[PDB]
């Protein structure tokens, strides 16, 4: 869990972080999102279906806690999309290997 906010750092010094719901599903509709930040705790779980759809053609729990991860500062995330990364070693070779 601590091997995310590292990557989600990386990710917004070197911009590319589709972050909320439409931005994320259009990052998927193309060669764009190399990795999908999700969650658990939804309503109607529609939009998990859409996004696990989606990934198939991580998971992980809530919403509050990915807005946290991500830039606000703290209105509810739903989902992330990061592209670039912007770096290597450490927490990443973990993570991606896991």
């Amino acid at each position: 869990v601590t091997a995310i906010q590292k990557v989600i750092k990386n990710a917004h010094v070197h911009d590319g972080l589709k972050i909320g719901i439409r931005e994320v599903i259009k990052s998927i509709e193309s060669q764009e999102a190399k990795v999908c930040f999700l969650s658990d705790v939804c309503s109607e779980p529609a939009y998990k279906k859409l996004i696990t759809t989606l990934c198939a053609e991580m998971v992980q729990n809530d919403s509050k806690d990915l807005g946290h991860w991500a830039g606000l500062f703290i209105i509810g995330a739903s989902s992330v999309a990061v592209v670039d990364f912007g770096e290597d070693s450490a927490e990443k070779d973990f993570l991606l290997s896991q």
